[PDB]
C-alpha cells in the first residue's frame, strides 16, 4: 500500500518514456524523409540518436539489468539500509548526453577541438555521478564525487553559453541555439537538484518512485521536446543551416 | 564425447583467431612499409587497429575473463538452464566495429559530422546486443533490446549506403568503397542471424560450439579479409587516395 | 608495523595526489583567465580535462570503488594469494590518457584521422592492461595481454614521433611540441615497467604500497607538470598558436 504505490511509481515512471521514446523515434524518423542531404541531414541523424539511446536506457532499467540495491554508509538519512538504486540512468547518459551536445554541436558549426574537450567533460561528468551512486565506503566520497560531476557541468555549461554561442553567432543559428541553450541549462540543472533531494543525495524525498519520475519528466524536456523543437526549426530553415 | 565436442569446438573457435588476428597484424605491419605519409597513410594506420582489438578479444575470452554463464527466462528454449555466453565479443565488437567504419570514412572521405553519428550508432548497436544477452529477468526484454540493436544497425547500413557512397563518389572512391561497402553489408547482416539462431536466441542451434565458430568465420572475412583487401587497393592506388 | 607500513604507503600515495591533482585543476582555471579565445583556449579546455580525471580517479582508489583483491594464477611469484589491485588506474587512464593526446594533438595541429586512431590506440593500450590485471585463469595470459597492450603503445608512440611531429613542424610549434613529446615518451614508458617490475607482474617489488606511488609519482609529471609546462607556453606564444 506503500510497497504497492512505490511499486506503482516506479513502473510507470519507466514504461512511459518506453512509449515516448518510442514515439520520438517514430515521429522523428518521419519528418526526417522531408529533410534535405547536408548538415540539416546530419543534425537529423545525431538527434534521431538521442530517443534511441533512451528508450534502451529504460529498458535496461524495466528489465532490473541495470538496477541495484546499494547500502548507505553511516552518516546518509538512510544509513545502514539498501536502497534501490536506477544506476542504468547514469551509465547511458554517458553516450544519450553527447549526442544531444553532438546535435548542439553541429547546429552552432563548433570547433571540433572545443566539440571534443566539451564532449569528454560530459563523459567524467555522468561518469563521477555514477561513482557518487556507487560509492559505499564513506559519505564523504559520495559527495566528493557529487563535486567534481558538477565541476565536469561546469566545463560543460560555460561552453554552451560563450564559444558555443559565438560559433552560432557566426553561422547564423544564434537565434535557434539560444532558446535551446537556454532549454538545455535550464533542464539539465534539474538532474543534481534531484539527486541532492532525492533518495541517493540528502534524502529529503526518501521515495525512489518520486525521484524516478522526477528524472522521468526531466527526460521528456530534455530530450524530446529539445529534439522536436530542433527538428522542427531545422526542416523550416534547412537553407540557414546548409 | 558430447562435452568433449562441445569443449574441442570451443576452443578451436577461439585459438584459429588468435593466430589469424596475430598474422594478419604481422602482415599488415609488412605492408604499411610501402605506403605512403598521408592519407593512405592514415587508411592503413586506422586498418591495423582491427585485428589488434580482434586478438584481445580472443585472449578475453580464451582466458576465460569475458565468458560467463547466463541463466535463460521462462519461455526460452533453455529455460531454466545456464548457457555459456562469449559476451566479450559484443564488448569488443564496440572498440573494433567504430575502427572498420573509420577506415571506411577515410577512404570515402565522408562529413564529420555523419562519421561522429554512425559510429555512436554502431556502438549502440553493440551495447544493446550485449544487453540482449546479459538480460535474465524476462524473455521480452531480450528480444527488445535485439529489436533495438537492429535499429541501431539500420542508422549505420543506411548511412552506408546514402551519404558515404555520396562522399567516396566526389571523392575518386567509389569503386572500392562499393566492394568494401558490399562486402561489409553482407557480412555484418550475418551476426543477427548468428545471434538469433544460435543458443542466446531462438536456439535452432544449441552448440555454443557451433554458434562460435560461426562469429569466428564471420570475424574472418568481417576483419581479416576485408582489411588486406582495403590494403591492397589503398597500396595501389596511393595517388587516388591522396 | 609492514602492514601498518604498508596501509601508511598506501594511502599517502593515493592522498597526495587529489590534493595535488586538486591545487593543479585551481591553478590551472586561474591560468586561464589570461587566455585568449581560439586555439590557445582549445589547448586550456582540454588541458584542464586531465587533472579534472586524475583527481577522480584517485578518490575511485581511496574510497575502496575501483580497488580489488585478485588471485594470482600457478606460477606467478605470488601464486595462490590475494594480491591488492588497484585496477581504477588503468580503467580511468582511458579518459584521462586520451586528454593528453588531444592537448598534445591541439598543439601540433594534426590530422583528425591521425588524432582518432591515436587515441582509439591509447584506449586499447588501456584496457588490454586492465585485462592483464583482471586475468586469473593462467599467467600466459596475463603476459599475452601485456604485449598486446605494449603493442598499443607502439602505435601512439610512432605517432607521435613521426607524422605529429611533422604537423607540429609545419604548425610552428615543433619545438615545445618536441619537449612535451619527449617528456611523454620517457614518463609514459615508465608505466609498463613499473608493472612488469611491480607486484603485478614479475614482483619483483612485492610491496603494492611501492608500486602505487611509483604510479603517483609518474602521474605528477605525466600529467600535472607535463600541463603547467603546456600552459605556460601557450600562455606565453599565443600567436604563435593561433
Ligand atoms: C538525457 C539525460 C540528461 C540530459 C541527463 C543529464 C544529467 C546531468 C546534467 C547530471 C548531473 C549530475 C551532476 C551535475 C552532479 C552529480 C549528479 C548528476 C550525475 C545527477
Ligand atoms: C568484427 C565484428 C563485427 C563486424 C561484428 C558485427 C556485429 C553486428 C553487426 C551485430 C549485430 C547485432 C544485431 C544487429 C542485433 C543484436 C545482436 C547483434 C549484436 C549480434
Ligand atoms: C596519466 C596516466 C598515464 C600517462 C598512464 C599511462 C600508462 C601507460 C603508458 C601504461 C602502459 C602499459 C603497457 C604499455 C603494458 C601493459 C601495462 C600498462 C597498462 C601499464
Ligand atoms: C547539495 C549541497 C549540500 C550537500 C550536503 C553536504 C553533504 C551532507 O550529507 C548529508 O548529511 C545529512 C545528515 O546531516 C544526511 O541527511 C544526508 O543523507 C547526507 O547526504
Ligand atoms: C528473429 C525474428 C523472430 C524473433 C522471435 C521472437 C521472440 C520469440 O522468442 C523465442 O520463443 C521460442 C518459443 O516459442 C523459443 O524457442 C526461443 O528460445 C525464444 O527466444
Ligand atoms: C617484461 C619482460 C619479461 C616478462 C616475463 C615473462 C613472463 C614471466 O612470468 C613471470 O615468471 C616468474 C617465475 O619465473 C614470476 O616470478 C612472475 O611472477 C611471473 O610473472
Ligand atoms: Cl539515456
Ligand atoms: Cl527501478
Ligand atoms: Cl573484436
Ligand atoms: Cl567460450
Ligand atoms: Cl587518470
Ligand atoms: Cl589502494
Amino acid at each position: 500500500a506503500a510497497a504497492v504505490r512505490e511499486n506503482a511509481l516506479l513502473s510507470s515512471s519507466l514504461w512511459v518514456n518506453v512509449a515516448l521514446a518510442g514515439i520520438a523515434i517514430l515521429v522523428f524518423v518521419y519528418m526526417g524523409r522531408t529533410i534535405r542531404p547536408g548538415r540539416p541531414r546530419l543534425i537529423w541523424g545525431a538527434t534521431l540518436m538521442i530517443p534511441l539511446v533512451s528508450i534502451s536506457s529504460y529498458l535496461g532499467l524495466l528489465s532490473g539489468l541495470t538496477v541495484g540495491m546499494i547500502e548507505m554508509p553511516a552518516g546518509h538519512a538512510l544509513a545502514g539500509e539498501m536502497v534501490r538504486s536506477q544506476w542504468g540512468r547514469y551509465l547511458t547518459w554517458a553516450l544519450s548526453t553527447p549526442m544531444i551536445l553532438l546535435a548542439l554541436g553541429l547546429l552552432a558549426d563548433v570547433d571540433l577541438g572545443s566539440l571534443f574537450t566539451v564532449i569528454a567533460a560530459d563523459i567524467g561528468m555522468c561518469v563521477t555521478g555514477l561513482a557518487a551512486a556507487m560509492t559505499t565506503s564513506a559519505l564523504l566520497f559520495r559527495w566528493a564525487f557529487y563535486a567534481i560531476s558538477c565541476a565536469f557541468f561546469v566545463v560543460v555549461l560555460s561552453a554552451l553559453v560563450t564559444d558555443w554561442a559565438a560559433s552560432a553567432s557566426s553561422a547564423g543559428t544564434a537565434e535557434i541555439f539560444d532558446t535551446l541553450r537556454v532549454l538545455t541549462v535550464v533542464l539539465w540543472l534539474g538532474y543534481p537538484i534531484v539527486w541532492a533531494v532525492g533518495v541517493e543525495g540528502l534524502a529529503l524525498v526518501q521515495s525512489v518512485g518520486v525521484t524516478s519520475w522526477a528524472y522521468s519528466v526531466l527526460d521528456v524536456f530534455a530530450k524530446y521536446v529539445f529534439a522536436f523543437i530542433l527538428l522542427r526549426w531545422v526542416a523550416n530553415n534547412e537553407r540557414t543551416v546548409a
